[PDB]
């Protein structure tokens, strides 16, 4: 990958691999994401950001502060399928001083055809109480010269989707997947779970018959509060519809929410 | 990747995603074991397959793993550049194997290898067989047919036992969700590697490194299954492991690891 002419943004090409596609032979969005988080370290590298840490700033190093995802949505026109080359391109922008985004646009390598686009939004997390807080601004201040100054937007239209309030499912619910647990492959590096878990953990609730009919073509997660190691998780899903559902997950042990979301499918 | 100059194994390069580290910023077992099958996966699609021989497709058989053993000098880093080399030999009636090299791509030392034995499996009824004289003179065109072993000594053969109860330590009710499985809705090989790490106790995993896992495949675990991982040590620290089907109590692997000291 490299950072594109005028050093803004990052691009990198993707090779789908044999496991990372489901029945249809193309990439799952579990997949998608997990490439999404690729090519922002790259990036976070691209510009200095070392691997001794994941993608955290010197500020952050020093702080012992983490980056923690709050939301994400994505969209996909078209799944890549196995051994073709997804391009994806990614850069990160601050809201002010409220918000921090990275955005991405994944195309065909060969014909440039917009195939997904995906926002995302961000804040810190003390690596050992566990605590949350937005991103500061001595931690900003180390990579806003990395990022473009004028709107750049993958969802730039006045209350796009990507920036709908997700209200809370009441029970009972329609469909559920209960006592879902993390094992050490879905822990990141810091030892915490990976933020495409959720994503899968989400979609556990959907039923089969929509997974075998359908393909999905937006999720918007919002991220509460974490999963451990130790914790169980339930899904829950109810359709509130294209098929549309809205899912929460929350802990078996005492039902605190860890996520919300919504998803839209589209018949194969 | 590409076919080497005779055409007899593949070589394909890979660099280490954020998401495939654990806590020392290496890649994992699991990692390890996703780039052996993508790199096994794209030779047999650079020798034609689809992986089945216009034979075996004809009488509805398949390949099956009947053990991956994997042997662990150095694990890449974060971003380093991993060379993977893989060929395949015929064991005659008795199955197929596949071989692993693994390569710092910078320095050209091995820092790893792999070897994989394979069973011809009935796909409809599910029962293993002996591999046919057509469909081994099919294979070996695609084979070295001079022996050519990653493991010439060796553990990698070595008989395993059956963990007897009580285990010392136990994962229980482990399941699979959607990402565990394959394209055809199998759950994948390396879920299971996964699962017999989990009944590990974490003291050991956090200040040892895995040096050696040789696992035998029994039966698959379905979608709709439930898992127990059960761990004994029977050491440097050695352990034997045994999954089973906790609806029945069915054994679906056994295995060994070999953990050294960080």
């Amino acid at each position: 990958g490299s950072l594109t002419e005028d050093g803004l943004s990052y691009k990198e090409k993707f090779v789908v691999r044999s496991y990372e596609v489901g029945s249809n032979k193309t990439a799952t969005v579990e997949t998608i994401a997990n490439l999404l988080q690729e090519v922002g370290c790259n990036h976070a590298q691209s510009v200095g950001f070392s691997t001794d840490g994941f993608a955290t700033t010197t500020t952050m190093r020093k702080l012992h502060l983490i980056w923690v995802t709050a939301r994400m949505h994505i969209e996909i026109y078209k799944y890549p399928a196995w051994g073709d080359v997804v391009e994806i391109e990614t850069w990160c922008q601050s809201e002010g001083r409220i918000g921090t985004r990275r955005d991405w646009i994944l195309k065909d390598s060969v014909t440039g055809e917009v195939t997904g686009r995906a926002t995302s939004k961000w804040v810190m997390m003390n690596q050992d109480t566990r605590r949350l807080q937005k991103v500061s601004d001595d931690v900003r201040d180390e990579y806003l010269v990395f990022c473009p100054q004028e709107p750049r937007l993958a969802f730039p239209e006045e209350n796009n989707r990507s920036l709908k309030k997700i209200p809370k499912l009441e029970d009972p619910a329609q469909y559920s997947m209960i006592g879902l647990k993390p094992r050490r492959a879905d822990l990141d590096m810091n030892q915490h779970v990976n933020n495409v878990t959720y994503i899968g953990w989400v979609l556990e609730s959907i039923p089969q018959e929509i997974v075998d009919t359908h393909e999905l073509q937006v999720i918007t997660l919002d991220y509460r509060r974490e999963c451990q190691q130790d914790d169980v998780v339930d899904s829950l899903t109810t359709t509130t519809s294209d098929s549309q559902f809205l899912h929460l997950l929350r802990l078996s042990g005492d039902g605190q929410e860890i996520n919300r979301g919504t998803t839209l499918w589209r018949k194969k």
